């Protein structure tokens, strides 16, 4: 094939807890490696691989960062922090897989 991904990263800016199986569970803070946007023809979900499995995640709630590729693996780590707050996250988009 003479097809390529983004590669490009992205960061949660909220946590997100999935209900799909194809949909990416993950905590705000959480970095993950976006392969293509607007993913199976769904408006505003990006393909991500994130704990080494792919799936779809809510564009809404993640920033895309830029930058070059490394030549060396990537060292990515967190901790379950408590979250103080009510704020809460804008909503996921449709997941119609055809249509609206």
């Amino acid at each position: 094939g003479s097809m390529k991904y983004l590669n490009v990263l992205a960061k949660a800016l909220y946590d997100n807890v999935a209900e799909s199986p194809d949909e990416l569970s993950f905590r705000k803070g959480d970095i993950m490696t976006v392969l293509e946007r607007d993913t199976q023809g769904l408006d505003g979900w990006w393909l991500c691989s994130l704990h080494g499995r792919q799936g779809i995640v809510p564009g809404n709630r993640l920033k895309i960062l830029v930058g070059m590729y490394d030549k060396k693996p990537a060292g990515s780590g967190g901790s379950g922090s408590g979250s103080e707050k009510q704020d809460s996250p804008p909503p996921k988009p449709p997941r119609t897989r055809s249509c609206l």
